[PDB]
């Protein structure tokens, strides 16, 4: 019976927001007292027609950056990896520029002070590290946080490294494998292809993710609900799968304070019980810069807390929250790039009802 008041609560959202803002598929996981919920709405594409299922692919656009994070963790934990240590002593073309005074903890934090776009001329290896060693951040490293894309990429780029793999080689044949998750990809293969969401622009038009240098770490991934619905679970301790459930949980390892939030390992935290108010404020922290407070020691991973992570491409837009104190969490998908705030009042609303 609470299965039918979850999907009650849900639909008499979910509808109401995908009129509202053209939304042509979506689909919406919830976990709560160690069962799940799958709801699928709308269409994976319009012409020819296709339903979202339990198969549909959706970009997940910065929700990728949790994986990156994962995979320095799982580093870490291995012995490979130490994030205090600079960028410059993983990757040894950078030795003598200003990566010399950024900690990989920086660069998985946002507190390096790189921007938030990579510079779109850069194309190839290259053109990326003479970018690298003339950069010069506008603060000391560790001073702000500035949302980064260039700063995610070289945090999944240094922990694949140092386990001795390429990215994608790292994603597709160990994380992803060793979390259960067998429907997400970097590349989506051809026998996927008929199940991958088209995305729809600001113009309506149908498009998938162009991926660029470094774009696999920061927004490669593309995933069912359910398989997200998983990792939520994992990052809770609920599933069997002991490095990788230790590589898991210290990701939520609060390192600076900003605004409202807690930074982790590219996972963000606030409070529990939690304020929409601070919730939709802590949502809005991608493109401007703000002040970072080092938190040392680093706060444990907690169960109280609210952890949360939003994404988009041009054709989607993505958020998953979960709360380890209660085992519950949520994720939400959609085929068209609607407002962050409507996101996060939408998953504040069902998780508030439960
Ligand atoms: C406001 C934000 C939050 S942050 C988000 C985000 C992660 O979701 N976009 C992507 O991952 C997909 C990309 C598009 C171009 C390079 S990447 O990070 C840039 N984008 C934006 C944006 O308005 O562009």
């Amino acid at each position: 019976i609470d299965e039918s008041k979850i999907k009650d609560t849900v639909d008499d959202l979910i509808q109401p927001l995908m009129q509202k803002n053209n939304i042509p598929g979506m689909s919406v996981a919830v976990t709560v007292n160690g069962k799940n919920y799958i709801y699928n709405y709308g269409l994976a594409a319009k012409q020819p027609q296709q339903p979202v299922t339990e198969n549909t692919l959706f970009e997940v656009g910065s929700l990728s950056k949790t994986f990156a994070a994962t995979l320095a963790s799982y580093a870490q934990v291995s012995g490979k990896l130490s994030l205090d240590q600079s960028v410059s002593h993983y990757v040894p073309e950078l030795r003598g520029s200003s990566f010399d005074h950024v900690s990989v903890l920086n660069v998985g934090t946002h507190t390096s002070g790189l921007q938030l776009f990579m510079p779109e001329d850069i194309k190839n290896t290259t053109q990326l590290m003479a970018y690298l060693k003339a950069w010069k951040p506008a603060d000391a490293a560790g001073t702000h946080r500035v949302y980064s894309n260039i700063g995610t990429g070289l945090l999944g780029m240094i922990a694949a490294k140092s386990l001795g793999v390429s990215y994608e080689d790292a994603i597709e044949k160990t994380l992803l494998p060793q979390l259960g998750m067998h429907h997400s990809y970097l590349k989506v293969p051809a026998d996927q292809m008929e199940n991958y969401a088209w995305g729809y622009n600001k113009k309506d038009e149908p498009v998938h993710v162009n991926m660029e240098i470094l774009g696999n770490e920061a927004y490669g991934i593309k995933t069912t609900s359910s398989d997200l619905l998983r990792y939520v679970q994992a990052n809770m301790g609920q599933l069997k799968l002991a490095k990788m459930q230790q590589a898991l949980t210290a990701t939520h390892t609060g390192y600076f304070k900003s605004g409202e939030i807690t930074q982790d390992l590219m996972w963000e935290q606030l409070p529990y019980p939690v304020s929409l108010p601070n919730l939709l404020t802590g949502n809005d922290m991608a493109m401007t810069k703000s002040v970072a407070t080092p938190i040392v020691p680093p706060l444990p991973p907690q169960e109280n807390v609210w952890i949360n992570k939003t994404g988009s491409t041009n054709g989607f837009g993505a958020y998953i929250a979960f709360v380890p104190a209660k085992k519950m969490g949520i994720v939400m998908l959609a085929n068209k790039n609607y407002s962050i705030d409507q996101r996060v009042t939408v998953a504040y609303k069902i998780l508030s009802s439960l």
